[PDB]
């Protein structure tokens, strides 16, 4: 029992991570096979970020431009394009660390695990979820670029996001590894905002059944509501509206807990519009929404 | 910039966990060097493990029968002692993946990353804070036992935590790597309960220097107190009371700021007697106490391993 934010073990991505230099620009770069991954504006100076013309930079730029260090060893760059935001570096040497690996592009609500890096060196790991806005909000400091968010099914790493940029009002945006943005960003030194964030509705319900299993009751009642209606309320909040696939996507933890998902909605209206009293659930004086289905599922299955 | 509750990278964990079984009793081993550490109630039979005599039960057993697997690799023992409630295995083959290392055991208020595992794979990492009362607010199913918590200083992985026991409650219970409990709990089949919990004061403050650096500083107040007078009241709060050791590390947040630490205890205490008056603090209106100093110091200052 209990119910914690939980990212997965992150060794395999370790063994990937590598420090690109370009010019005075560093950042940090993930070692796939013969293929360093990094955001392409290392080949930028500080003039240049105002407004890079990439393809104008990149042409002008060698292989020897580019310092490929891997802990104390350094990669010899025997090549070099570009896929959209992310820069290709070619080596000579393979990674033998390579474990098996994807490439997807997350949707809006999912979670997925963040491995925080420095001068190519692991610093932290902890979980994100992608928000309705496409921005996320994850601890990065200056040198952070370069960092990767994935998932873990098997033995296969499923990379899903790396590190470009920090907001003005301090969330973070980034690109899958084909280079392209989540949301309406630009790797340009602007002050860039997003849209409209919502809550996670789905999420939110799922955490909800977190905090039963764990014994949290008191928000519950014996209303129900019919799903046209309870989006009516939510959509007035904020919240994304809940679909009938999501719906189903919740049975296990209807099933688990004995709670229809229509019943845990009435409960969720109530507390959108009286609010906690100043009580908390797991702990938390807000709704929580960056736990899925899933995440609740496998950290509450058998409790 | 963001402030969330950070893991240290665990792949050096990870190298070192492996699976013990005794009979059809499994949990999960540390394997490092040419041992393997691991709870010492893998000896126990489901019934055994209600009123266990573990010196009796291990008398009982010999190397061989010990089932020590890295993934479906099995290694065999070749000795074994009883330290506390922690089984050591000797085994035949020296653990390549090694890590430099120590075994620590940590205060109350300290944090740590959880390396969660099944049958001997990890399966998940998460930070937790060793409560007052000695328990973890952690997230274990059957089979977590062996599990174990560690902190990363430089290049050294140092282990402080092996999973045991659940509570009633829903908390968690364990031993350092010598096999002493954290608390009053023992390794048997019975319902235990722990003492009233408190809230980590130096965490808390660390929390409010992590405010201050970043620019919301309302609750400064012009007052400064003794060690001792917030001690006294810190308690009737429900507060753990300040050590020396708390007021050294929270030196470097001191310097950073300019705010002695007794001055940030008087504001401390303005918001417990007083209350937030519809206010938050970095976003929240909860005091948050799960961060200590180092954790706001690595966070803010992005410190690597
Ligand atoms: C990478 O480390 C750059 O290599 C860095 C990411 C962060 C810096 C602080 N916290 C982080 O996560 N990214 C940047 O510095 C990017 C670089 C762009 C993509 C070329 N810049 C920003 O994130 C950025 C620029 C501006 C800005 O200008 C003017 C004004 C306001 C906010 C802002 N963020
Ligand atoms: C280990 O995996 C055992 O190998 C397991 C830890 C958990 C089980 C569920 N979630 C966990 O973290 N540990 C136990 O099962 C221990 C075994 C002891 C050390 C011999 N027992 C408990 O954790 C336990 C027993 C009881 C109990 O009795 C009856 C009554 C109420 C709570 C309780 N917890």
């Amino acid at each position: 029992s209990g119910f914690r934010k939980m990212a997965f073990p992150c060794g395999k991505v370790e063994g990937c991570m590598v420090q690109v230099t370009c010019g005075t620009t560093t950042l940090n770069g993930l070692w796939l096979d013969d293929v360093v991954y990094c955001p392409r504006h290392v080949i930028c100076t500080s003039e240049d970020m105002l407004n890079p013309n990439y393809e104008d930079l990149l042409i002008r730029k060698s292989n020897h431009n580019f310092l490929v260090q891997a802990g104390n060893v350094q990669l010899r760059v025997i090549g070099h394009s570009m896929q959209n935001c992310v820069l290709k570096l070619k080596v000579d040497t393979a990674n033998p660390k390579t474990p098996k690996y994807k490439f997807v592009r997350i949707q809006p609500g999912q979670t997925f695990s963040v491995l925080a890096c420095y001068n190519g060196s692991p610093s932290g790991v902890y979980q994100c979820a992608m928000r309705p806005n496409f921005t996320i909000k994850g601890s990065f400091l200056n040198g952070s670029c370069g960092s990767v968010g994935f998932n873990i099914d098997y033995d296969c790493v499923s990379f899903c996001y790396m590190h470009h940029m920090e907001l003005p009002t301090g969330v973070h945006a980034g690109t899958d590894l084909e280079g392209n943005f989540y949301g309406p960003f630009v790797d340009r030194q602007t002050a860039q905002a997003a849209g409209t964030d919502t809550t996670i509705t789905v999420n939110v319900l799922a955490w909800l059944y977190a905090a039963v299993i764990n014994g949290d009751r008191w928000f519950l009642n014996r209303f129900t509501t019919t799903l046209n209606d309870f989006n009516l309320v939510a959509m007035k909040y904020n919240y994304e509206p809940l679909t009938q696939d999501h719906v189903d996507i919740l049975g296990p933890l209807s099933a688990q807990t004995g709670i229809a998902v229509l019943d845990m909605c009435a409960s969720l209206k109530e507390l959108l519009q009286n609010g906690m009293n100043g009580r908390t659930i797991l702990g938390s004086a807000l709704l929580e929404d960056e736990f899925t289905p899933f995440d609740v599922v496998r950290q509450c299955s058998g409790v």
